[PDB]
């Protein structure tokens, strides 16, 4: 479960690599 309201943003790039979905 990750819950990520607007920090999403910071992710869906940093993290891009796993939640390329």
């Amino acid at each position: 479960r990750w819950s990520i309201t607007t920090i999403h943003n910071l992710f869906r790039k940093l993290t891009h690599r796993l939640f390329r979905r």
